[PDB]
């Protein structure tokens, strides 16, 4: 099972898209489309895969052509939608899976509206909790290719280079 | 197990966002109330207008953030990437009666009893918040607050409010 996410409505909006990207990446994404592009958050995610490793992709497209077009099931993270554990077992039969996170029409062309309990929060919250129930990664994340990685202390700040 | 947030850090030229993210994060996932380290005043009346309309007692205040640890009475909980990872921690951090975690200076390492990462790669405070949460308490599902001047009817296709 792969996962994706599609950043709608960005606007220069700079430190929550480069988060929302960096959950992304940091909880087993495989990669983030965006509406528009914004070469500051770009670069910002861009520098992060080559510190720390992997192929995390970050790229600009038309953001209702990719929705038309996947190829696998279509998530939309909204408030108003159903929670996650009553569809849980089906996002999980999926090979792939394109989340989406903020358009009326994004209710209808996505399969599911999903919601991360039912009161106004944090996107990058919602997809943290979506991805750590749908991958069951974070904690076991790591890259071969890193230059700089984190080893765990009671209370230092160890980094291998 | 009663669970209260401390934010660190907020700089108001630059956080307003991020800080109302964390802020909203912590009430929706069942958070007691949180610290600022610094009022202020504006984003503290976004989410005092959200608690007066989505309903709780949810509470945001300023502090100063050393006195509230030093005699903050319960288990401080630091959230970093340095840390040790929240599953070898989780049965200890449960058996609290009550938890402050610290979202962002050194001594900060010194004082928390427990520095627990989500994960060590660079993301998200809000979304380290989350996890921490969710795992934690478990109640982000299951949260509703029947004196609420809104409440959300989830549905298949729409945006369903009753009011």
């Amino acid at each position: 099972l792969e996962v994706y996410v599609l950043r709608l409505g960005h606007r220069p909006d700079k430190r929550i898209s480069t988060h929302v990207a960096l959950t992304a990446r940091a909880f087993g994404a495989k990669g983030i489309y965006f509406d528009t592009e914004d070469k500051s958050v770009f670069e910002s995610v861009r520098d992060v895969v080559e510190r720390w490793g992997g192929d995390f992709f970050i790229k600009a497209v038309s953001w209702k052509k990719l929705l038309r077009e996947f190829d696998g099931l279509k998530v939309h993270l909204t408030m108003y939608g159903i929670p996650l554990p009553q569809k849980l077992e089906e996002i999980k039969r999926a090979d792939k899976v394109l989340v989406v996170v903020g358009p009326p029409e994004v209710y209808e062309l996505c399969d599911l509206n999903i919601s991360i309990g039912t009161q106004p929060h944090s996107e990058v919250a919602a997809l943290a909790v979506f991805l750590d129930r749908v991958l069951g990664k974070v904690f076991d994340i790591s890259f071969d290719d890193a230059k700089i990685k984190v080893i765990p202390s009671e209370r230092g700040k160890r980094v291998v280079s």
